[PDB]
This record gives structure tokens, sequence and C-alpha cells, in this order.
């Protein structure tokens, strides 16, 4: 996250680091043994980690819990980033508390300008790198599909969304990839795909998730 702020520990309760061997991407805890993030985090060998703060640190309110099975979107493009989004099963069910929660889907997609809170471990630099030990969060707006279109001519599909600024200096970077932005307690984006972080008039771009409730709730129910 650029131009963000340190959220303070376990304030973003559905917040999970994806572990392998190191933290490689945010994702959302949407019940007790499920997590959704992008699916260009897929890989082999996914540890969920839950209750972090500190990432480097063991602070008292982890369950690290090991993936049982990942499900991509059938229809992922890796190219264009279509559908970019992917289902995580936990091995057992994690133990909710106040700080570890799980996140509502949306019943309706949010509208441009709605404000949204967008977290993860990523970079905090928009030129070079520097990666934060604790969870960085950004408050941010829904573009409009035109002003997005616009910033991304012929790359803006039916399932994404912008958020950000376009004057730049505020947004997610790289290892916040599959994260959260979430709007009024609905979880209304993952983190997808930008050019670059933070750079004038290249908002950050998130998967649609109200397009994919139907296929999450399907799919959770006969796995
Ligand atoms: N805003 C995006 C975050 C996802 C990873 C690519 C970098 C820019
Ligand atoms: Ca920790």
């Amino acid at each position: 996250i650029v131009g963000g702020y340190t959220c303070g520990a376990n304030t973003v309760p559905y917040q999970v680091s994806l572990n392998s061997g190191y933290h490689f991407c945010g994702g959302s805890l949407i019940n007790s043994q499920w997590v959704v993030s992008a699916a260009h985090c897929y890989k082999s060998g996914i540890q969920v980690r839950l209750g972090e703060d500190n990432i480097n640190v063991v602070e008292g309110n982890e369950q690290f819990i090991s993936a049982s099975k990942s499900i991509v979107h059938p229809s992922y493009n890796s190219n264009t980033l279509n559908n970019d989004i992917m289902l995580i099963k936990l091995k057992s069910a994690a133990s909710l508390n106040s700080r570890v929660a799980s996140i509502s889907l949306p019943t309706s997609c949010a509208s441009a300008g709605t404000q949204c809170l967008i977290s993860g471990w990523g970079n905090t630099k928009s030129s070079g790198t520097s990666y934060p030990d604790v969870l960085k969060c950004l408050k941010a707006p829904i573009l409009s599909d035109s002003s997005c279109k616009s910033a991304y001519p012929g790359q803006i599909t039916s399932n994404m969304f912008c958020a950000g600024y376009l004057e730049g200096g505020k947004d997610s970077c790289q290892g916040d990839s599959g994260g959260p932005v979430v709007c009024s307690g609905k979880l209304q984006g993952i983190v997808s795909w930008g050019s670059g972080c933070a750079q004038k008039n290249k908002p950050g771009v998130y998967t649609k998730v109200c397009n994919y409730v139907s296929w999450i709730k399907q799919t959770i129910a006969s796995n």
C-alpha cells in the first residue's frame, strides 16, 4: 500500500496473508473454512495465516492453517486478468473471534463514489521498494467506469473496477495482490492489477466481487 496508514493490530480481522515460505499475497476470510483471493495468486503449498499484524513476528493472535484445495475461476484469463478470483479452502476451520472474522459478500454491486478500505502488506513505495511488516490500510473511492476505461483503454472488462486517485500517490502495490476492498462492510473488490503503483492517471484495478457471488456460494456448497 502506497500513501496509506498503519491499520493497527487486528483491526482488519478478515485480512489474511498467504504464505509459501514467505508472504506473497493477501486474501479475505469469507467463512470459517474459505478464503477469497486473486487467481493470479494461485500456487501450490499455500498456508493461510489469519490474525496477523506483523507478518515477521509471532504476536499471539495468529492461526496458521494449510490450504486443502484451491479453486481458480473457470474463466480466469491470466493475460487479460479477466475473472481474477480464486477460492482457497482451509484444511481445518478457523476459530472465529474479534480478531479473526469473516467479511460478508455483497448483495449488490457498489457504485462509483463509494468509499472503501483497501489493505495489505505490499510495497509502500511507488518508485523503489520497501515492504512493511505490519498491515497497511488505504481509504479510497470507487471510480466511474468511464474514468477507469479512459485510464486504461481496451483493458477494463465488466468484471473490473478502478478505485483510488487519478492524481496518484495513494494505491495498492506489489504484495497487496489478492487482498480486500471492503465498502460498507461488504467485500466488493480483490486487489488485481494496475500500471505501476500510485502513478498519475493509473489507479488500481480490482476484481468486481459482486459478479461472482453465485459462483462463490455454489462452489462453497459443493466443495
Ligand atoms: N495496484 C496494483 C496492485 C496489484 C499488483 C500490481 C501492482 C499495482
Ligand atoms: Ca505475526
